[PDB]
């Protein structure tokens, strides 16, 4: 009766740069392929859809999670890859972003970008004439959110994402809190992003995902207030406080108006939830084992910024969980579009 | 005939084309034709099945590098990349031990860097196949792929029936490395710039003895009209080649300016089929920091080409640098290959 | 002995018995063979591996990819930059993330305890390419090669001199290796650069119960005596401060490897090592600066020794990637 491949026909590919571009079924259908993936994976017996591809993974700003990823599901896979990290090609100094993708596209059978505009991805996009997929952009982290999706169903009893309360807190308008309030709009959540009014998401951003959400029973709520933003959810979810690519002069201006919503037991104890879970994509500034972290921390007589070490290593804490299933995720949008 | 080259090319480096037959060209170039349809057939056969290489990097690259890794990959290679930084190399470690080292770990190297001089001490000392992927002073695999691209571009003309002009920056590695194909495989090469930016003297009065006995025709000009009439191709590069100070663009693009590949310029080839090439990157309009910084300060929009040629039906250079891959390959599995 | 190496780390000599630093040996010796015959198992088939490197290199990077690469592997190398590591994400969290999506990791970089944190946290064999206190991957390769290159002496009758800088990373496993094969060393070099109290006398003690000998000493002539093979490393390691060159010239150099020194030690079979890479001319820019400095050609070894037939420095650099592999393939192997 219902075994179909009309919805595999439709994603195979296709790019992938930012979830506005999916509908609800898409999204789901990526998330259950990654659970099949996940556990063909721990069951030793994945088959190998990208035997013999070559994929290009071009770095214009730092990563570990998200290269890694790449690399690994690539691996298992069948597939070779080439890195360009951030210094030794010609990108962007040299050669125009319209060049580059026409030649990569040549030797390559897929390409992952992770950089600067949103507007740079979506020209390789159009110009490469094979599968491209956003690593990260300034605007919308796609990959992460199908992670983070598949992270909230399986560590949840019984709930379909449409079942699920969760807020963000801190820098809302930066690409993990905009793709966020995109992907709980599309699959019909409860999402409330809770921080400073001027780090609010951009009005036309927020205005499309109302519009999405009206559709799909979701709700979007916009507050500075955590005690009535986090009642009653079952994640919690924060970031950094300053993104790659912005100014360390912005440390400045944002640690005290970000402070009130640095994720501590006392915002977990507002949930009301003994159930809570926390999540944060990572890179994380919970203490002073990093350079960063320890001089702004510092700075402002703090311990962690935006999560307390207590909140990261608690049994609440299911940061690890997420931090793998970046893989299993990754995989599952290498295989739709370009899997054989 | 073509098993007698493919027995001769086991086990050589490389390294230039003055180190190569007319014949021994010829054969790479066909066997870049053959590996290239066997790849869109799916019926390619991995010669190079458990063998590691390793690609040095001193300068940036993005097709040279990629051309090599896909290649690698395809054949059923193994690859390590070693980059301009974190590795021992020259600051901690001469080339000499670099190669024995090297070779004793990989079955074949290559590398992209700066004097000629260092690639040939890494091709003496390691033991194993060593490839140029780019010297200031010449870049053989650029060319094969060159020669390719013509060969599909014309309709059954075979090398030593095509004229060429090169234009601009005639003494870089691709104007040195275009003159020394051309000679060998026959061809009507003119070499077009200025003459403070002729190749050197040395060089071409080599790669003249050499076109006497293929019947190959060089010409050096400053004159564009004069150097471009008839030409079934125009080539051009950048200017101010890497390694090279970036002051030298200050006093370089007024001089090189009239060399620019324009309309005009085709025009002047009196040839309606007429085809543009450039070994990229290159700078054809303000998408680039470098290239819309240095026009802007001439008030420009591209430089050695325009934008109207590079995306013009003329221009065929996305054919050519796809060609870098298959001739990269055939260079690796004939030296290498079994 | 197999079994009891399985899902182990690798983190410094002192964390294994002699037998298993034999085996170890012995599995490098058997793989070096299978591949140059062409008759290769391959153990890691399907197997992801980090290569993590906050330090430069050559020879160990290499080493571990062609190793990995051999067995049926495949690495990801995490360099200097471009990763969230040290500045952005705490080592801790990386070998938390690593351990979730590679099956082995290996670090190169500053601090034991750096290695030693990977290696608790992590949750996968963790391997140690070298660290500010030992560099235990090099020591299997070097007595790998000291046993290929005599005839028929076991490890524990070679006779072997290490010359300089006796406190480097080099220097302490060295010292570690020799007690836990039962060798006779000699460490020689300004009592300013011996190694720890604390280590030495840790090494005396495993000596004692393995027949073992070490001797400290400044004085060239007698440390060399009778020596199967000379060692030397470079006077100055990475991380270690650019002035130093300024205050160890002049107390290294009468510890340079040169001919004499090879005449000193009595016998015409000696054999020249050093663990690259090496400033043995002006041929690097760094050597090249230094030597131009102090008015001399090398280093820490003369351009004749390195060059001589005495020197087996390239077949003890091949020998870096046979013992990787026996690293690998008995820690993660199956
Ligand atoms: N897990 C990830 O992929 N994290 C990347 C850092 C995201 C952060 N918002 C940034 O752009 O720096
Ligand atoms: N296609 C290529 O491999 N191009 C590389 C650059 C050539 C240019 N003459 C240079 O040396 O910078
Ligand atoms: N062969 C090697 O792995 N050499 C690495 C350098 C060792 C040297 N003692 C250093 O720490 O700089
Ligand atoms: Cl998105
Ligand atoms: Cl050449
Ligand atoms: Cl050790």
């Amino acid at each position: 009766y219902f075994q179909s491949n009309a919805m595999a026909f439709n994603l195979r590919n296709r790019n992938f740069l930012k979830l506005l571009d999916f509908s609800t079924k898409e999204i789901q259908f990526l998330i259950d392929l990654s659970a099949d993936l996940k556990k063909a994976k721990y069951a030793g017996t994945e088959q190998k859809k990208l035997l013999g591809k070559n994929i290009a993974l071009i770095f214009e700003k730092a990563s570990t999670r998200t290269r890694c990823a790449f690399e690994v599901a690539a691996f298992d896979q069948g597939a070779q890859v080439t890195y360009i990290g951030p210094s030794g090609s010609q990108i962007g100094d040299k050669e125009s972003m319209k060049d580059t993708a026409r030649v990569l596209g040549r030797m390559y059978d897929g390409i992952q970008y992770r950089g600067f505009g949103q507007a740079i991805v979506e020209e390789l996009g159009a110009f490469a004439g094979v599968p491209v997929w956003n690593g990260l952009t300034d605007e919308f982290h796609p990959t992460q959110i199908l992670a983070d999706f598949l992270t909230m169903l399986e560590h949840s009893q019984g709930k379909a994402l449409a079942d699920i309360q969760f807020a963000y807190l801190g820098d809302a308008r930066n690409n993990v809190g905009n793709s966020l309030m995109v992907g709980a709009a599309k699959m019909g959540m409860d999402i409330r992003l809770v921080g400073p009014q001027a780090y609010w998401p951009d009005e036309e951003l927020v205005a499309a995902c109302q519009a999405i959400a009206k559709q799909t029973g979701g709700k979007i709520t916009l507050t500075e207030n955590v005690a009535e933003g986090v009642q009653g959810c079952d994640f919690l979810y924060t970031d950094v406080w300053v993104s790659m690519g912005e100014s360390p002069e912005a440390w400045d201006e944002r640690v005290a108006l970000m402070k009130p919503y640095q994720v501590n037991m006392n915002v977990l104890k507002q949930t009301g939830n003994p159930n809570v879970k926390f999540m944060h994509c990572l890179p994380a500034f919970h203490n002073d084992e990093t350079t960063i972290g320890k001089q702004v921390a510092d700075k402002f007589g703090m311990k962690g910024l935006e999560v307390t070490e207590e909140v990261f290593e608690s049994e609440h804490s299911i940061v690890f969980d997420e931090a793998e299933n970046r893989m299993h995720t990754i995989k599952a949008v290498m295989v739709a579009t370009l899997g054989s």
